[PDB]
């Protein structure tokens, strides 16, 4: 089969050779705006084109975006390690319409390259679309244009219950350009749970969200209200790591070569034994959205941007000591990361040694609490009754040993207890008044 590597390239190439601009992946840390985090769609850079206020000189593009998911709008950070699909890091591939094609040749590109002999040439029985409720041209294009059987298409509705509200109306942001979508699932096989779009039973391994096509058509407003778009166009996004893995024929992102590379190079550094567990797959992941927010410019700090990043280095760290890492052990996997990374390592590659060093002052500094946090905490948890660890305990984990309340809480969700966050947030606000009432500003 491809290496994710070729299979990056053969989407570009598919895309280049039908018309499209091919355009370089935009920074993780968005341009100009205060708002959004970090880069979480391959949309991103381009949406002022969408909106209409920016011109290019092509009409058609087509990129593999680095994106983070860690906050705000979309945060994956507690899936990761848990289900099959989801990253921090990942690559989404997109082609882009603006004011070009719309939803007929959108979804006969996105047919074409998934099914044709010529290219990915996956089996149809295995693909399952859905198109927005409403969106009767979608559904008539999957069902008489292309031939989907109509068992197959299945029509998903406001289910996130509000206006616009669902999984096929994609919007980033609370505004920005926005529309419904359709989107193309593949059946990774019965031995895994799960049902298919618009079940209860969704949220599933087995039905896998491969790619989604967005048809840009209005531009949300604070009000909520849906200004239409002066062109609709085209928006589309496939996961990497996930068509790797069709390709490659295994059901779990951590399965695809990039990833069997990763975590054996996180086991070598670690010396796990395991040739798998939530801790070696948790690490391969954050390596990447570590390395990479550094790479773009993030330097860790306790807060904003700068926390995310410092929190996530934290939890690997973290993840490590579970592993039994008896020296530091996370910037170490920078090499071979760059390596995995073929032609999208390069950048991090010349920034490598400032990557390293700010990956490997993170560790030392945390470990300094680490072991004794965790000695506490497991103190903590042997003598306490119920299902629930108290936020002052959380808090002092924080305010002593720099444990982020998610660092905290990632440790007891490993062993059936919650977090009392509530409890945490009121901590950290009476330390707030403490230094207002102190200091008198
Ligand atoms: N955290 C993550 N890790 C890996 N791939 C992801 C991802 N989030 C999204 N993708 C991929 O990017 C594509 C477009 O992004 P979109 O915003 O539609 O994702 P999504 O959040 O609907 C997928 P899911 O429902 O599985 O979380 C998805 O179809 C999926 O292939
Ligand atoms: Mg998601
Ligand atoms: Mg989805
Ligand atoms: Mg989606």
């Amino acid at each position: 089969s491809k290496s994710t590597a070729e299979i990056r390239q053969a989407f570009l190439d598919f895309f280049h050779s039908k018309g499209h601009q091919v355009v370089a992946s935009s920074s993780l840390v968005p341009h100009n705006d205060p708002t959004l985090l970090f880069t979480n769609a391959g949309m991103n850079q381009f949406k002022d084109v969408f909106l209409g206020l920016d011109k290019r000189n092509y009409s058609r593009a087509t990129t593999s975006q680095r994106c983070v998911r860690a906050g705000g709008k979309h945060n994956d950070l507690e899936n990761v390690g848990y289900t099959a699909r989801h990253h921090t890091f990942f690559e989404m591939l997109g082609n882009f319409s603006f004011g070009d094609y719309f939803k007929l040749d959108a979804i006969l590109f996105a047919w074409l390259l998934l099914t044709s002999e010529k290219w990915f040439a996956l089996p149809k029985e295995r693909l399952w679309v859905t198109v927005y409720e409403s969106d009767d041209e979608a559904y008539e294009i999957w069902e008489k244009e292309v031939g989907i059987p109509r068992e197959r298409i299945i029509r998903i509705g406001d289910n996130k219950g509000a206006p616009y509200a669902s999984d096929n109306f994609w919007q980033m942001g609370d505004t920005g350009p926005c529309g419904p979508c359709t989107e193309i699932f593949y059946d990774h096989g019965d031995h895994i749970w799960g049902g298919p779009p618009g079940s209860p039973e969704e949220d599933g391994d087995r039905y896998i969200e491969i790619w989604n096509i967005v048809f840009m058509q209005f531009n949300r407003q604070a009000d909520g209200t849906m200004e239409p778009l002066p062109k609709p166009s085209v928006d589309t996004g496939m996961g990497l790591e996930r068509i790797a893995a069709v390709l490659q024929h295994v059901n779990s992102n951590y399965d695809i070569d990039l990833f069997r590379t990763l975590i054996q190079a996180v086991a070598k550094v670690t010396g796990a034994t395991d040739l798998s567990n939530k801790s070696l797959r948790v690490i391969a992941d954050h390596i990447r959205s570590c390395a990479f927010l550094i790479a773009d410019g993030v330097m860790p700090s306790n807060e904003n941007r700068g926390y995310v990043l410092r929190r996530i280095i934290r939890r690997a760290v973290r993840h490590g000591n579970m592993l039994g890492a008896k020296e530091t052990f996370f910037y170490k996997l920078v090499g071979p990361l760059i390596d995995v990374m073929g032609s999208a390592g390069e950048d991090l590659k010349r920034q490598q040694a400032q990557v390293e060093q700010v990956l490997k002052t993170e560790e030392e500094q945390f470990a300094r609490t680490l072991e004794r946090g965790l000695a506490l905490l497991d103190e903590e948890l042997a003598k306490l009754s119920g299902d629930t660890l108290d936020g002052e305990t959380a808090f002092r984990l924080y305010d002593t040993y720099g444990f982020p309340v998610d660092l905290t809480a990632d440790v007891c969700r490993e062993r059936n207890i919650k977090v009392d966050e509530a409890g945490f947030e009121a901590a950290m606000e009476e330390q707030r008044r403490r230094a207002r009432e102190a200091s008198g500003f």
